[PDB]
C-alpha cells in the first residue's frame, strides 16, 4: 500500500501495528512523513511517528539514525540534555517508523510565521544556551550532530502571544515558552566511524568542510553561530550555493582566511599566489561585497549586552577548527550570565 515516491499511503484514523492511530499530518520531506499519533500502548501518550519509504537507501539510512537515537536514550537517562526522545522504532512493511515525543513547530517555521522579525535578545540567549548544551552533550559522547539549521531546532511548544506595538505600529507575536530541542539525527556521526566528505547544509557549513581539511565537532559550533545570528537577525549570514562565492563572503564578513589553511587545502583552485582567488571589482565579486558586511556592522545596538552575543557569534565563527571556540566554554561564556542557572 505505497505511494508512487515511496510513501506509506494512510488516512487520518488508520492504525499502525494496531496501536499508533493517526491524527494529523506535520510536514514531510525527501525521507517521508511525520504524522501525529497517538499511542494506545503508552496509555494514550501522543507522539510524533516519522515514516519512511520503502526506497532501501532511506530504510539504512534511518537505521544509522535508529543507532544514534538509540544511545542519546542510552546517555540521558533522565531527558536532561534537550535532544530529541525516541520512544520506539518499527519496521512496517518495509517502511522504517520512528516514534518521538511530541513538540512543535521549528524555530525556523515560526521565525518564518512571523515575517523573519528576528527573536528579543534574551530569547536568543536562552536558545542559544539551550543550542550549546544539546550539542555539548554530544560531544561530550563523540558524536557530531552533522546538520545544524534552525529547521532542526524544534520549540517544545510554540504557543505564542500577540501583542500591537504601538512604537512600530506591527502585530509582533512572542512565543511563550523557549524550551527547544534539537531533532534530525539522520546525518549525525561517531568519532570512529566513517565520514562523509561534505556535511551540512551550505548556509551553516564550516569552512574546514569546503576546503576538504577535515572535519569532526568543530563544525557543528561554527554551525550554531550561524543560527544565533539569523536569530538574531532573521536572515541567514551566508545566502550562497556556490563555492567560491562563500568562501568570499567568509572574508567579507569575517575578514581574510588564515593562511595556516590555504596552505593546506588540496581545494587549491580558489586561490592563487597564497591569497582566496577573488577579485571584489567584479560580477560576482560587488555583489558580495554589497550583499554584505563585516560581522559587527549587523549589530543593532551598541549595548554591552549586544556586543556580548557578537562577541559570542565571533568566537564561533573563527576559521581554524581548534581556535574555535568550544561548547565547554561557551556555556561559561559571558554572553549567557543573566541567564538564571539550575
Ligand atoms: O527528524 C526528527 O528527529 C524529528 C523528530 C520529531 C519531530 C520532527 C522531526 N518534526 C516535527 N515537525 C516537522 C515539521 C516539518 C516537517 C516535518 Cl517532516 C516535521 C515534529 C513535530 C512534533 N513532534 C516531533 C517532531
Amino acid at each position: 500500500e505505497d505511494d508512487a515516491e515511496g510513501h506509506l499511503i494512510y488516512h487520518v484514523g488508520d492504525w499502525l501495528q494496531e496501536r499508533y492511530e493517526i491524527v494529523s499530518t506535520l510536514g514531510e520531506g525527501t525521507f517521508g512523513r511525520v504524522v501525529q499519533c497517538v499511542d494506545h500502548r503508552r496509555g494514550g501518550a501522543r507522539v510524533a511517528l516519522k515514516i519512511i519509504k520503502n526506497v532501501e537507501k532511506y530504510k539504512e539510512a534511518a537505521r544509522l539514525e535508529i543507532n544514534v537515537l538509540e544511545k542519546i536514550n542510552e546517555k540521558d537517562p533522565d531527558n536532561k540534555n534537550l535532544c530529541v526522545q525516541m520512544f520506539d522504532w518499527f519496521d512496517y512493511h518495509g517502511h522504517m517508523c520512528i516514534s518521538f515525543e511530541l513538540l512543535g513547530l521549528s524555530t525556523f517555521d515560526f521565525l518564518k510565521d512571523n515575517n523573519y522579525l528576528p527573536y528579543p535578545i534574551h530569547q536568543v540567549r536562552h536558545m542559544a544556551f539551550q543550542l550549546c548544551q544539546a550539542v555539548k552533550f554530544l560531544h561530550d559522547n563523540k558524536l557530531t550532530h552533522t546538520d545544524l539549521k534552525p529547521e532542526n531546532i524544534l520549540f517544545v511548544n510554540s504557543d505564542y502571544e500577540l501583542t500591537y506595538n504601538l512604537e512600530k505600529k506591527r502585530d509582533e507575536r512572542s512565543v511563550k515558552s523557549t524550551a527547544v530541542r534539537v531533532v534530525d539525527f539522520g546525518s549525525a556521526t561517531f568519532d570512529h566511524e566513517h565520514h562523509s566528505t561534505i556535511v551540512s547544509t551550505r548556509h551553516y557549513r564550516a569552512p574546514e568542510v569546503i576546503l576538504e581539511l577535515g572535519w569532526s565537532q568543530p563544525c557543528d559550533v561554527w554551525s550554531i553561530g550561524c543560527i544565533i545570528f539569523e536569530y538574531y537577525v532573521g536572515f541567514t549570514l551566508f545566502q550562497t550555493h556556490d563555492n567560491r562565492e562563500h568562501l568570499a563572503m567568509m572574508e567579507r564578513i569575517l575578514g581574510p582566511i588564515p593562511s595556516r589553511m590555504i596552505r593546506k587545502t588540496r581545494k587549491q583552485k580558489y586561490f592563487y599566489r597564497g591569497r582566496l582567488d577573488w577579485d571584489e571589482n567584479t560580477s560576482a565579486g560587488r555583489y558580495v561585497r554589497e550583499n554584505c558586511k563585516p560581522l559587527r556592522r549587523y549589530l543593532t545596538s551598541e549595548a554591552e549586552e549586544h556586543h556580548q552575543l557578537f562577541d559570542l557569534i565571533e568566537s564561533m565563527l573563527e576559521y581554524e577548527p581548534a581556535k574555535r571556540l568550544t561548547l565547554g566554554e561557551a556555556l561559561q561564556h559571558p554572553f549567557f550570565a543573566r541567564l538564571r542557572a539550575e
